[PDB]
């Protein structure tokens, strides 16, 4: 099945899921200057406060931290969004080494890593239902550069040796998603899909200006986790990025001057 290696990575895909080479596929390059203010972008709410996270789970290509969302908790509403998006999950993609690993690219610089929390629109009844249509998901992004520690993702860097392969899972509750945020929410948004199969093109993409800053240490304890499950040879969890995409007709709207 698809994955990030050279017999079924990126450059695969496509044969299984043919959308790979579709009109609004993520990740794209982010170019700066071609990039425009909106100010008919609202204010961009994200409200965190009452977020309840469940588990963490090796899922073979990333790990995801879920969260309950049968309530109205942890929600991403404003700015190019209509209506409300609860949040999922959240995930990351890195690199095997700290001049690479983001999905998303500015003026082509690739950072570290990047952090995905995954909304799905509270229109749809759910997540299922949801990615059945254009504006079923909202994905803000968060760039990670290596320097100073992140006091807020330590929590899950300690975990992550209790789901070392694939299909492993474990309890994580009352993980505060906020101490993941950097100061500002300045972003860019454009329409946009999935970026691990099945692809799909339900996307509206929210991707911070502000990366956040985590330690050496930290990233070094992420590229330590398997694609590989339990007592198979150790495949190394890293480069777990799809390359930008065309941006083809879109465009990437800036929600600052
Ligand atoms: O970011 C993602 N993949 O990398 C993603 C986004 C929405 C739903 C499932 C996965
Ligand atoms: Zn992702």
């Amino acid at each position: 099945h698809w994955g990030y290696g050279k017999h079924n990575g990126p450059e695969h895909w496509h044969k299984d899921f043919p959308i790979a080479k579709g009109e609004r596929q993520s990740p794209v390059d982010i170019d700066t200057h071609t990039a425009k203010y909106d100010p008919s972008l609202k204010p961009l709410s994200v409200s965190y406060d009452q977020a309840t996270s469940l588990r963490i789970l090796n899922n073979g290509h990333a790990f995801n931290v879920e969260f309950d969302d049968s309530q109205d908790k942890a929600v991403l509403k404003g700015g190019p969004l209509d209506g409300t998006y609860r949040l999922i999950q959240f995930h990351f993609h890195w690199g095997s080494l700290d001049g690479q690993g983001s999905e998303h690219t500015v003026d082509k610089k690739k950072y570290a890593a990047e952090l995905h929390l995954v909304h799905w629109n509270t229109k749809y009844g759910d997540f299922g239902k949801a990615v059945q249509q254009p504006d079923g998901l909202a994905v803000l992004g968060i760039f990670l550069k290596v320097g100073s520690a992140k006091p807020g993702l330590q929590k899950v860097v300690d975990v992550l040796d209790s789901i070392k392969t694939k299909g492993k899972s474990a309890d994580f509750t009352n993980f505060d998603p906020r101490g993941l945020l950097p100061e500002s929410l300045d972003y860019w948004t454009y329409p946009g899909s999935l970026t691990t199969p099945p692809l799909l093109e339900c996307v509206t993409w929210i991707v911070l200006k502000e990366p956040i800053s985590v330690s050496s240490e930290q990233v070094l304890k992420f590229r330590k986790l398997n694609f590989n499950g339990e007592g198979e040879p150790e495949e190394l969890m890293v480069d777990n990025w799809r390359p930008a995409q065309p941006l083809k007709n879109r465009q990437i709207k800036a929600s600052f001057k």
